[PDB]
């Protein structure tokens, strides 16, 4: 059960990350949860992941493929490769391990509905479509930051999408609907 979930800010990889988790339970490799973690813990390399962080910038490859090729030493990859670079990092890691990507699921949402998506997000929760009964909020979230991120995303995502389409292993799911209905989806692969 290897699985790679990639998709643009705000497509819904956390949300459908700890349904994956519950259900089948396996570990959870989140590149952006990890970097969380060490910037809160205020470790080197929570200090100089954290200006490209809150500038809506991608971590540089290398000390992104490096906390990864130590974590990896079933599993789901979340947030991770959302470079060609890192992919092709990927690839060796795996065969050094003995262990092949089985499917790479690219979750489909469109640039306008993001914008929305991540502005209205409290953690998660939304405020219009999954609400609470009654009502923090991320520091990236921010309308400025949100359009530099999903600039940069894009840009990077359709090498990617190329790269894992042409090795057969990619599958879109519609990421547009119900957060149940787009788990079904995911289940029907998986
Ligand atoms: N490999 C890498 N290389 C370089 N840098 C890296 C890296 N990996 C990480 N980074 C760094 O990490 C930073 C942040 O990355 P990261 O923390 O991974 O955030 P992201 O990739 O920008 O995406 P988000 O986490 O914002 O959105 P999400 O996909 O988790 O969707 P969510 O479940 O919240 O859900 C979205 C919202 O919509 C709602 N929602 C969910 N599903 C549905 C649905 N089906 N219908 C309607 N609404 C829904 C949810 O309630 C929620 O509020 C990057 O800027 C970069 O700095």
């Amino acid at each position: 059960m290897n699985i790679v979930l990639m998709g643009l800010p705000g497509a819904g990889k956390g949300t459908q990350a700890e349904k994956i988790v519950a259900k089948y339970g396996i570990p959870h490799i989140s590149t952006g949860d990890m970097f969380r973690a060490a910037m809160k813990e205020e470790t080197p390399l929570g200090l100089e992941a954290k200006s490209y962080i809150d500038k809506g910038e991608l971590v540089p490859d290398e000390v992104t493929i490096g906390i990864v090729r130590e974590r990896l030493s079933g599993f789901l990859l979340d947030g991770f490769p959302r470079t060609v670079a890192q992919a092709e990092a990927l690839e060796e890691i795996l065969e050094e391990m003995g262990r092949k990507l089985e499917h790479v699921i690219h979750i489909d949402v469109r640039q306008e509905e993001l914008m929305e998506r991540l502005t209205g997000r409290r953690i998660t929760y939304h405020l219009v479509f999954n609400p609470p009964k009654t009502p923090y909020q991320r520091a990236d979230d921010n309308e400025e930051t949100v359009a530099k991120r999903l600039e940069v995303n894009m840009k990077q995502m359709k090498p990617l999408l190329a790269f894992y389409d042409s090795k057969e292993v990619l599958r879109n799911v519609n990421g547009e609907q119900d957060m149940e209905k787009v788990f079904k989806d995911l289940r029907e692969l998986l």
